């Protein structure tokens, strides 16, 4: 069979930004030391994977994005101890060494291995497991979920639940943890405060949840699209606002509304000025503010330090703050235990094919999360 | 006796900005219902005092500035009770209304009627109580202490301790509490930790003072002005460094000597860039950095938001992150008890006659408390 051996499969790859993805033959060479080859089942479309396209988030091209997965075990490489093949498992984007100092500071998470600070964009060794037309393709993020086979270091893969409905959990290898984890995590939102949540898609809505779980008594959502409304009360929003229908800035607003500002703010977008109306927003001597979206490849914001002096703080976060390895298998059992629900974040669920439909429903704003099943 | 009539004395108006003070004759009115009027003691000279000077920090103009300072009360107004006459008191430029949404909060500090954020110069209900030439003078964060007499809002003074040495725990009133309370309260120094203070004057030097008593294993200290380090090493700084004697910048030298970042970080200059370096060399996955220094009026500062996405926390607060009427007198036990020394802090004391000498002292780089005795 396919141990060992070299595979050749279907990957979606992007050879070029703001082209479509083109669903390719590509071959997938075998797991090397320390490495796991995945047979993937079900892959969501997060934002930052179409952030790659639009060269928001740079990152070495040609390459095969995807970050946001789940899948089974083929074959482990030499030295393997965590996981064996036929383990359901879900890549880490965010991987965690268990070495470096951010390992092991008991509240770090953005481990020193992690792709995303310098993208190069291949394995830990520095070469990649991709070859298409006779070319090299990189690695994204260390996962690359866009191929029905994938090889990824060992720190970053985690090992979760058999029983695992692998189409409904891949969520929590971004989109669910990410904004689940910031507000409960991150922001540490308490019991009976008033949150503002901009932008209310896969993540945003996630963010609602852990703001909901830890005790918000408001949830204001914000976005420029009514569409996303329904939902958002459905997951636990009180409020939502969309910011044309003001004829003054949705931070007078917003700061009128909870009589001064929200105790807590998360901009889940990736726009200079939501961050900045965001941090704006909440009550300058006490209030949090939590930067979830990915911001524009090489550009800067403006702010006046003043609103910081007052007494607020202000935070970003990757994966909702939450050590990878150790939470993700975690979260999984708690989804089990019915402790949160992941479907009214699944709107679609299409076939790996039709991979550049999904990503025009996100575009158009049809979509929260597309689940691209193989 | 005084009590009920109009008090001709000695204060220092400032009548234009980059002006020396003028010290002449004054009217000071007697305290209305909750208002004290107080004798002032001893007054410190801080950085904050001369950015009205140099017109960095905007308030209202012709003024009588000076807001660390102690005195004793002279009289009380109708319906005051928390203070009489003959007590030591330590005038709080950052009231403690106990009322509003801040003071109620088990965490702010910057309590609603500041008159910092929007400076009007007078007292709690719109009127002043300064008259110089038959010209209205204005008040200054409800304080005036470069006066020999000034009156107060009753939310505006703590009574302290009658054994209390004034011309020492002045310091309390702003620069000690300041500096102390943003590593202790604001930015919770952890024992064993590295910490960075940009900025080695009274503030900075108080800042350490803070780090030292948490247990920081190492404290850096940053300034131009290499005169400032035997001071700084005296206090707790086990190393410092001036950035003139670097060819790259500070933020990669600070970083490469923590082995990837700070812990804390502070910035205690008040300029904006420091405000940016400081950020940038704190550990990017867990580093916290607090802003104390106050900036130009008006001016925004320019920074990439990766570098608070990846986990960093920036934040800034006023007076330490102290309720001011709470805090003041169990500070002022502590001193006396011994808990921690302001001696360090004081190394010139001037009669007030030579306001405009100690200002110089402050300009030259020569003090860094000059205390002023009445
Ligand atoms: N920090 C992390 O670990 C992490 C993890 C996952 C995703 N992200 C980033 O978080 C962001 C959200 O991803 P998502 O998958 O939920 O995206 P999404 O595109 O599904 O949702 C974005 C939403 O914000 C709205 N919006 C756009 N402009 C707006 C504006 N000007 N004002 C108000 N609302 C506006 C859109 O209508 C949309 O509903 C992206 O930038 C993604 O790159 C970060
Ligand atoms: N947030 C608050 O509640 C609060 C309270 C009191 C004072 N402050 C502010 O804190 C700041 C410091 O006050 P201070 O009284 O200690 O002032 P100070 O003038 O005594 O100290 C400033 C120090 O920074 C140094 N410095 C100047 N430029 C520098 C640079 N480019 N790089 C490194 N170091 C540099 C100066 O040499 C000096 O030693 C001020 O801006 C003041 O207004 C804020
Ligand atoms: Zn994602
Ligand atoms: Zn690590
Ligand atoms: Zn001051
Ligand atoms: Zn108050």
């Amino acid at each position: 069979s396919t141990a060992g051996k070299v595979i050749k499969c279907k990957a979606a790859v992007l050879w070029e930004e703001k082209k479509p993805f083109s669903i390719e033959e590509v071959e997938v060479a075998p797991p090397k030391a320390h490495e796991v080859r995945i047979k993937m089942v079900a892959t969501g479309i997060c934002r930052s994977d179409d952030h790659v396209v639009s060269g928001t988030l740079v990152t070495p091209l040609p390459v095969i994005a995807g970050h946001e997965a789940a899948g089974i075990v083929e074959s482990i490489g030499e030295g393997v101890t965590t996981v064996r093949p036929g383990d359901k498992v879900i890549p880490l984007w965010t991987p965690q060494c268990g070495k470096c100092r951010v390992c092991k500071h008991p509240e770090g998470n953005f481990c020193l291995k992690n792709d995303l600070s310098m993208p190069r964009g291949t394995m830990q060794d520095g070469t990649s497991r991709f070859t298409c037309r006779g070319k090299p393709i990189h690695h994204f993020l260390g996962t690359s979920t866009f191929s029905q086979y994938t090889v990824v270091d060992e720190i970053s893969v985690a090992k979760i639940d058999a029983a695992s409905p692998l189409e409904k959990v891949c969520l929590i290898g971004c989109g669910f943890s990410t904004g689940y984890g910031s507000a409960v995590k991150v922001a540490k939102v308490t019991q009976g405060s008033t949150c503002a949540v901009f932008g209310l898609g896969g993540v945003g809505l996630s963010v609602i949840m852990g703001c909901k779980a830890a005790g918000a008594a408001r949830i204001i959502g914000v976005d420029i699209n009514k569409d996303k409304f329904a939902k958002a009360k459905e997951v636990g929003a009180t409020e939502c606002v969309n910011p044309q229908d003001y004829k003054k800035p949705i931070q007078e607003v917003l700061t009128e509304m909870s009589n001064g500002g929200v105790d807590f703010s998360f901009e889940v977008i990736g726009r200079l000025d939501t961050m900045v109306t965001a941090l704006s927003c909440c009550q300058e001597a006490y209030g949090v503010s939590v930067i979830v979206g990915v911001p524009p490849d090489s550009q800067n914001l403006s702010m006046n330090p003043m609103l910081l002096l007052s007494g607020r703080t202000w935070k970003g976060a990757i994966f909702g703050g939450f050590k990878s390895k150790d939470s993700v298998p975690k979260l999984v059992a708690d989804f089990m235990a019915k402790k949160f629900a992941l479907d009214p974040l699944i709107t679609h669920v299409l076939p790996f094919e039709k991979i550049n439909e999904g990503f025009d429903l996100l575009r158009s704003g049809e979509s929260i999360r597309t689940i691209l099943t193989f």
